[PDB]
């Protein structure tokens, strides 16, 4: 026998209900007791009939009126139950509510017809997708995205998602503001994008430690190679992290390696910061450099030689930095710092951008390959509209700044969309000839000098000689040193120029190591202004020829000047065992000096077609060529297993943080056992491998929660988006998961962290005042770790209150808080 009863669910439990922690969704999908199509005879459901909740509540009358509107003009209109365009139109939020219900009712006859007719809940599936985009209050559109389509909520604690509830979430405690005392300042922000961790809960300090040794140790604690562990840390966003994490990784590291004493042991587990705030180098000074900071002097770089209208003059090559080099002849004085050309965030900027001009804000559709092509043709043309005017020359001031550790740019060498080290940049020839240059030649104090708001000359006076007077300690002091001399405006009147190559280099013989010429550069001075071969006078002054060039590889004037030896030679210097300051980590000095980083990827780097194509396993083949280049320390990709649907699938969309890849299921950079190979190629050369560590963010975290939110700016305060606002709404964000790492590795390593090295569990972390709780594993991440997330694309209006203005709500199985609450349409 039938009735209308039916629309009860089959059970209030969760095997009939759809339901986020007890809540229900308008999105939901449940298990009716019965469905009908007529009116007269109703069928029981199998558990596999299971109907979208928006067909039977609502969150107000105005809406029932929309549903049954928009169903019924969309192909749900049926005359022989009363539903045309005609029968609907006039309904209202006035219409007597025992009238509407009688319209619902038949509209749910309907669908039932065309879910027959169709085989299948898909069509219907579509319909509510489309038919919540129309109203406001239930869209995406609802969460207030900002007029650029960014933003972020806050979790904040609530009496309906107290199991979400923490007391930490320290937001935006970073750099200056660790302890939350200057909160209006120069921190650094607490929210990018994604899901943000809160690295000011204890225990998820805890975890960074466990994750911090796990990769320290990583091709031995997994049995792939023993010798295929890092040796350090580039760290991803240090400005966006509660600063305790840095204190931290510090702390092991001393402790592991014995750090504070001996620059050897220092110099040979190097970490950078990601992060170019000059407040942060402040930070890092004040604390003792237990990471280097990150300059901001390629952008100056840019500014200065790579833009084609615009150029900033000559003379910010010496002050924009965080390293004044108008002499530096001293050490251990500069700030501790990594220092580029071109990064990864950099060269996608410009790609997108390239995005957005050639598609009218349009649908994102992957013609990012039309952006590429119109790069690589741009980068090859003089007269350049985008791509980098100058970048040898950039290359070639970077090379010779002292005070540094510079750090090369994969997509500088290779063509970085076509298969890992497949195809050589144009760029190739030059920049590597820069790097050997280096290890042969830059030691020494640093001299840059103005002669032209549009020339510079950049000397190193050679390896033991301080200054430009100094008569050279080391036997190599008369056969190194360098000039560089780089004009930026390619009309530059023809002249002669005077550099002072420092007294060491009184009547010396000098090598055009490279000069600018009309095509070009050349290598042996074959179509440039200056011979091959000049010498000084009494004085140590250079009397070298420069112009206006303006061909693709310059755009102003390049050219380089080393001695005339008869032998290779290698100026670095080997750090002692004990060091000129005990209070320090790093220090900025000659042997520093001689490390050089290689950035080896690229975010728009191509997924593997072969085996043989893995980036781990053509860089385990080609390490020689890596040591060969002068290259010290190797910065790899974020090595973590990623969300499937990520754009660029390169890292930085962390989904496990221990699962590096398998063999069936690798990065796109290949498979862990791979990893420890390329590692331990590395080492076999001599070389040490840093990892890209991602403390900020997890992207891709499949399991969603019901949690308490509040539209927030990026520091974690609200904020009031185009006049609107909202604060403590229900959110049912994606926030847990970890993949079978998180759950095998998590907290695995905290014993033995405790037992070799107990300082680091009771030394009392600044913002908090506690020091990392060991005590309980993180092996799933959920809401009570994260401070918030980046909008999620959901909406604020899916979680169903009753008219009485209560949540609806389930007793499931771990739901079990409250007394179950559902809608009268459905009991
Ligand atoms: O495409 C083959 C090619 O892949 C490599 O390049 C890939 C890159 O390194 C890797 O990161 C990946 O990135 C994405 C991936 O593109 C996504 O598809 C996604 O992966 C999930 C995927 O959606 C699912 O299909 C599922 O994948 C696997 C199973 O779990 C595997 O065990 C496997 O089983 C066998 C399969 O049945 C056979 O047909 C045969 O292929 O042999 C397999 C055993 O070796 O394949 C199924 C699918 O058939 O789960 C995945 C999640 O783990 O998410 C990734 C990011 O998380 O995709 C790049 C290419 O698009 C690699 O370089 C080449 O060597 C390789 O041959
Ligand atoms: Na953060």
């Amino acid at each position: 026998g039938p009735g209308t009863w039916e629309n009860m669910a089959f059970a209030q439990d969760s095997s009939a209900i759809n339901n986020i922690n007890g809540y229900l969704s308008y999105t939901g999908w449940y298990r009716p007791y019965g469905t009908s199509q007529d009116g007269k005879t109703w069928y029981p459901t199998t558990v596999a009939d299971w109907r979208p909740i928006l067909m039977y509540v609502w969150p107000s009358k105005d809406v029932q009126v929309k549903f049954i509107q928009y169903f019924v003009n969309h192909g749900y209109e049926n005359s022989n139950y009363g539903l045309t365009a005609g029968s609907v139109k006039d309904l209202s939020e006035n219409t007597a509510s025992i009238n509407l219900n009688e319209v619902a009712q038949n509209l749910r006859y309907v669908i039932e017809q065309h879910i027959v007719a169709a085989k299948s809940t898909s069509q219907l599936a579509n319909d509510i997708n489309n038919f919540i985009t129309t109203i406001p209050e239930l869209s995406a559109s609802s969460e207030l995205p900002d007029e650029s389509g960014y933003g972020q909520v806050i979790f904040v604690n609530n009496d309906n998602t107290s199991y979400a509830d923490s007391k930490y979430r320290l937001m935006s405690r970073t750099i200056n503001n660790q302890t939350g005392n200057d909160n209006s300042g120069d921190n650094g922000y607490e929210f990018l994008t994604g899901i943000d961790i809160d690295n000011s809960n204890p225990v998820v300090q805890a975890e960074n430690l466990n994750w911090e040794y796990f990769l320290l140790n990583y091709g031995k604690l997994m049995g792939y190679n023993p010798d295929g562990n890092f040796d350090g840390f580039r760290i991803d966003a240090a400005d966006h992290i509660d600063a305790d994490v840095l204190d931290q990784m510090g702390q092991l590291m001393d402790d592991m390696y014995h750090m504070k004493g001996n620059p050897q042991n220092a110099n040979n587990h190097l970490s950078y910061n990601e992060g170019y705030r000059s407040s942060a180098a402040r930070m890092l000074n004040k604390k003792g450099n237990p990471q280097l900071y990150m300059d901001y002097v390629g952008s100056t770089l840019g500014n200065v030689l790579g833009r084609a209208n615009n150029r900033d003059t000559i003379s910010n090559l010496i002050t924009g930095s965080i390293v004044n080099r108008q002499n530096d002849v001293t050490e251990n004085e500069a700030t501790p710092n990594w220092s580029f050309v071109t990064n990864h965030d950099q060269r996608a900027n410009l790609i997108n951008g390239l995005i957005i001009k050639d598609h009218p804000g349009a649908y994102k559709a992957e013609y990012a390959n039309q952006a590429w092509q119109e790069f690589y043709a741009d980068q090859k043309k003089t007269d350049k509209q985008y791509a980098q005017y100058n970048v040898p020359a950039q290359y070639a001031i970077l090379l010779s700044n002292k005070d540094t550790v510079p750090q090369i740019y994969y997509g500088d060498l290779y063509n970085e969309t076509a298969q890992y080290m497949q195809e050589k940049s144009i760029y190739y020839d030059a920049i590597t000839t820069l790097m050997k240059a280096r290890k042969q030649f830059v030691s020494g104090g640093q001299t840059m000098t103005k002669l032209s708001d549009n020339l510079i000359a950049s000397v190193r006076y050679g390896k033991g000689v301080a200054n430009a007077n100094s008569e050279g300690t080391d036997s190599l002091s008369r056969t190194s040193g360098m000039a560089v001399i780089v004009g930026n405006n390619p009309q530059m009147a023809e002249q002669t120029i005077s550099i002072n190559m420092g007294r060491a280099h009184a009547n010396e013989q000098y090598r055009n190591l490279l000069d600018t010429t009309d095509n070009g550069l050349t290598y042996n001075a074959d179509g440039a202004e200056n011979p091959e071969t000049l010498t000084t006078d009494d004085n140590g002054i250079l009397k070298v020829t420069v112009k206006g060039y303006s061909n693709p590889y310059v755009s102003g004037y390049l050219g380089v000047w080393v001695p005339v030896v008869s032998v290779n030679q290698d100026v670095t210097t080997n750090a002692a065992t004990v060091s000129a300051d005990s209070n320090k980590i790093f220090e900025s000095n000659a042997a520093l000096d001689s490390h050089m980083i290689y950035q080896d990827f690229s975010l728009y780097q191509p997924e593997p077609i072969s085996t043989e194509n893995h980036a781990y396993n053509i860089i385990a083949q080609n390490a020689e060529l890596f040591n060969n280049l002068g290259i010290t320390d190797f910065w790899m990709a974020p090595p973590y297993t990623q969300y499937s649907e990520s754009r660029y699938n390169d890292g930085y969309s962390v989904t496990d943080r221990y699962n590096l890849g398998t063999n069936a299921n690798p990065t796109k950079y290949g498979s862990g056992e791979e990893l420890a190979n390329a590692i331990a190629a590395l080492h076999s050369a001599g070389l040490k491998a840093q990892v890209d560590i991602v403390m900020n963010q997890m992207i891709g975290l499949p399991g969603q929660e019901a949690v308490t939110v509040t539209r927030a700016d990026n520091r974690g305060m609200q904020t009031d988006v185009n006049g609107k606002t909202y604060a403590n709404q229900m959110y049912f964000a994606y926030t847990t998961g970890g993949g079978n790492g998180q759950e095998t590795y998590g907290g695995k390593y905290l014993s033995e962290l405790q037992s070799k090295y107990p300082d680091l569990f009771t030394t009392r972390a600044i913002s908090t005042g506690v020091a990392p709780d060991p005590t309980t594993h993180i092996t799933k991440w959920s809401a009570k770790y994260e401070n918030g997330t980046s909008l999620q694309n959901i909406g604020i209006g899916l979680a169903v209150k009753l008219p009485n203005g209560e949540y609806a709500y389930l007793r499931s199985s771990d739901n079990k808080s409250f007394n179950t609450l559902l809608p009268s349409e459905i009991s």
